[PDB]
């Protein structure tokens, strides 16, 4: 009879929930998930949608599907702020209460206070939001015949260059054959730039593999603008430091890949984040708060072998919620915890539909070889909470 | 020797040159015919892509494939203005000189000096406005799933009751079960509105024509607003006019259909011309100039029998480049003419995919019936230019 609410079905959410699902006995506990939406995505190929390449339909599935209901009572709707000391969360349309809580609401995107940054670019961050950036440049390329002195219709900018950044320009990439020849268009014309503040594209990654990335989508006409930041956004394109001028670039289509945080409602809720993430303990819980979670993009953790910490990934969040499933069941039969120890395999990062790269197991992968490891190691994510139907549909 | 020139590749200008193409025997004329596009496009059929409910490559067929290349020569470029004097064309990149010339530079848009209309409006009168219009629409839609309380997003105002607006608003309605499942929307928040000057749908048609396709077209949701006029235009939709007082409706998307008017390049080359079309004499020729042809909706005719005049149609206008093909193939070979005769056959109006209804001969058709009878007319185009190649095309 505990009431446990999750917040948010996202990776690290809906893997807690199953967890919990598979762990427990019939009314042993309440267990309520709280949704923005009827439907779970997978936020790791959202790239392509936005691009065109992929149908949105085929990278979100129904919650309902996935649970037993019964078991675990599933609420749409959307989280508002936190009342720890009442143990309770308010919602837009309504109020739960917790006796333990689980919050994985995952990222938002970080603007760095940057000008006009929110009002007029877009981020790869939901179905909804990559259906609007996909229509938005299908707009854009429509309106180009006839203007054809504007050619800010043809330039996408991408701000960062990070993995996001760089797996969605090779979506772009591959997508503008069939999207010049929709819309009457010289695939000379366009321009798909990747504007990067540090001084090499994919910082803190393996030089190796970055030149091949480079390479590759240097090809297929992506331009890269290095130890180049963005200073402002405007309607019209962004504003750029070059050599330490300003210049502009027109573009109508503006995407930011610049980075993320995490969400504000847990740091707007009172509690200590660096970066809106919080720092849990080796428990995967909230310091100072012993009912509280901490799962995917919203928990924060260290390597101890070196000063950096784990970055906001997917694989690491999954990983959170089978830990805190586990450590719940524990809590709840009155039995002790297990510490959280992430196993970080290789990162596979796609650049394009027939190309990848990757460091996986320590040995660096490239071409049509890393490209089916994605797609494997995506469908096993399928298989892992939809099992084989899933992965069927 | 003599140079007859063609302006336009629309229904008059494509069988104007097709039929001096099937007439002459080559080296007897140096025939140009000129366009903005590489292509022509079936403008009967514009409303569809517009709506999204068929691919616009379907609606166009490229010119160069249509025409006997030696006979005939393409030119792709847009005309600017006319010097009758001169007897030359000045286009964006360079100069033609004509003995003969046919001009077929179909409609414009008529905004009636209706405030914001021109800028803030679409019309469905080429392949890149019913693209634009397409990917607006859908892009509203996309724009809704994140901000729900913004149900101006699901709502198309299309100006004008006419025989273009109840085409595209029935296409439309068909679309919609596609479209809200592609974006996640709720059907009923989702708002087609037909606004009408005129005290009724349709004006200057059978009544029970009208009656049948409001009752379709109601029975889809689709909203009918008459008596009531467009005062503006704005980026956030349009004020209309309701029992004498102001009113506002909230539209992402507003399409024009309200009314069309001769090519400007017509009125600013110094012709005498009334809502921007020439009124021809019998050898649909501009007065007085005898070596000068118009064709298509750039015209305006008058029938004898019953004083009223004849509608811009691309079935008149087709008439018109078989007219002129023959005449200025007997011209030229010395013949007598023929004065223009129009044969207007039924006309079908389509309420959808599976649905429409129609005037043919003296009886009015409806239903599946009338749909299959559009399209077996508009077939008879594509075989008339294409020959049955063009028609297997689909
Ligand atoms: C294009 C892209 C590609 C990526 N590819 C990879 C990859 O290949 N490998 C890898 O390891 N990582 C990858 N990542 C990173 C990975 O997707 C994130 O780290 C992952 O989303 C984190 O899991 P999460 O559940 O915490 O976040 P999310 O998946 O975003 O969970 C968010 C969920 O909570 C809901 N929610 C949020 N706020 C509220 C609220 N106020 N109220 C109600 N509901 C709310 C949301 O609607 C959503 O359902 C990629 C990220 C992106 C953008
Ligand atoms: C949705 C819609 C549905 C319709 N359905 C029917 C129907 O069912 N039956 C019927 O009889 N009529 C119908 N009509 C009307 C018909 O389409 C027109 O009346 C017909 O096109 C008139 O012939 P036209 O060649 O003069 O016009 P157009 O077809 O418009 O001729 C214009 C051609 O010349 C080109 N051009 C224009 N300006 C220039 C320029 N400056 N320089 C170079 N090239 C230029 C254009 O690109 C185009 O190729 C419909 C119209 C619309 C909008
Ligand atoms: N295959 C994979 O494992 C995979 C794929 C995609 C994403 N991810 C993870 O998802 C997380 C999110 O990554 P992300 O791409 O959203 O951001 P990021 O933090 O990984 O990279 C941000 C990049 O943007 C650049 N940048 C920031 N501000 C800028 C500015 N004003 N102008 C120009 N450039 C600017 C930064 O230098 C940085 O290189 C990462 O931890 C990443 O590892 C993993």
């Amino acid at each position: 009879k505990p009431s446990i609410v999750i917040l948010g079905a996202g990776y690290g959410g809906i893997v807690a929930a199953l967890g919990l699902q598979k762990r427990l006995n019939y009314n042993e506990a309440d267990i309520t998930l709280v949704n923005k939406n009827d439907y779970h995505y997978i936020t790791t190929e959202l790239h392509q949608p936005a691009a065109g390449t992929m149908h949105h339909d085929q990278a979100r599935v129904g919650i309902k599907e996935l649970i037993d209901e019964k078991k675990i009572k599933f609420v749409k709707d959307t989280v508002v702020a936190i009342d720890r000391e009442q143990q309770k969360v308010t919602l837009q349309n309504g109020e739960l209460h917790y006796d333990y809580l689980v919050v994985g609401l995952g990222s938002e995107p970080e603007t760095f206070g940057i000008e006009g940054l929110r009002e007029h670019a877009f981020s790869i961050n939901s179905i909804n939001s990559v259906r609007i950036i996909r229509q938005h440049i299908e707009y854009q390329f429509a309106k180009f015949a006839a203007e054809p002195e504007r050619t800010d219709y043809l330039t996408i900018v991408v701000g960062g260059a990070g993995f996001t950044g760089i797996e969605f320009v090779g979506e772009l990439a591959d997508r503008m054959p069939e999207l010049c020849a929709e819309y009457d268009v010289d695939p000379k014309l366009v321009r798909i730039i990747n504007v990067e503040a540090a001084p090499t594209v994919l910082p803190g990654f393996d030089p190796a593999l970055v030149n091949y990335a480079m390479d590759v989508l240097g090809g297929k006409g992506v331009e890269f603008k290095i130890g180049t930041p963005i200073k402002r956004c405007t309607p019209e394109g962004v504003v750029i430091e070059v050599d330490g001028e300003e210049e502009e670039i027109k573009a109508a289509t503006v995407v930011w890949t610049g980075g993320v945080r995490g969400n504000s409602i847990v740091e707007k809720s009172g509690f200590e984040t660096m970066r809106g993430r919080i720092k849990v303990d080796p428990y995967l819980r909230a310091p100072g708060h012993e009912n509280i979670f901490i799962v995917g993009d919203c928990a924060l953790i260290i390597n101890e072998e070196n000063n950096r910490p784990y970055p906001p990934t997917a694989q690491i969040a999954i990983q959170h919620g089978e830990n805190v499933a586990a450590n719940l069941a524990a809590l709840i039969r009155g039995g002790s915890m297990t510490p959280f120890k992430p196993h970080i395999r290789g990162t596979v990062a796609s650049l394009g539909r027939n190309d990848a790269i990757g460091i996986v197991g320590g040995r660096k992968v490239y071409g049509h070889a890393a490209s089916w490891l994605k797609k494997l190691i995506d469908m096993r994510y399928l298989y892992l909470i939809g099992g084989l139907s899933l992965v069927l549909k």
